[PDB]
């Protein structure tokens, strides 16, 4: 299989990244609740969500998201990123 696109796969957010892992939970349980039905379901957790778990993902998203930005400037500003099987400027 082939990972990453068009640059640093964008993370996901600390708000989804809870809904990332629950989505599971769910599809276990409900084996038969679409995409639009299962996610509409763990957002009113988030918001029973308590003070330490919810604060805590927001900042998992955090130290992570660092990685992808890197990924995508660190990268595009790269000897490699210009050098291909292109032709056309060529020192003038």
């Amino acid at each position: 299989g082939s990972s990453g696109s068009s640059g640093p796969k964008a993370p996901v957010t600390g708000y989804v990244r809870f809904l990332n892992e629950r989505r599971e939970q769910i599809r276990t349980r409900h084996p038969d609740l679409p995409f639009p039905e299962i996610t509409k379901m763990l957002g009113a957790e988030w918001s029973k969500l308590q003070p330490a778990e919810k604060q805590r993902y927001l900042d998992e998203a955090e130290k992570e998201k660092q990685q992808y930005l890197k990924e995508l400037w660190a990268y595009q500003q790269s000897e490699a990123y210009k050098v291909c099987t292109e032709s056309g400027p060529s020192s003038g």
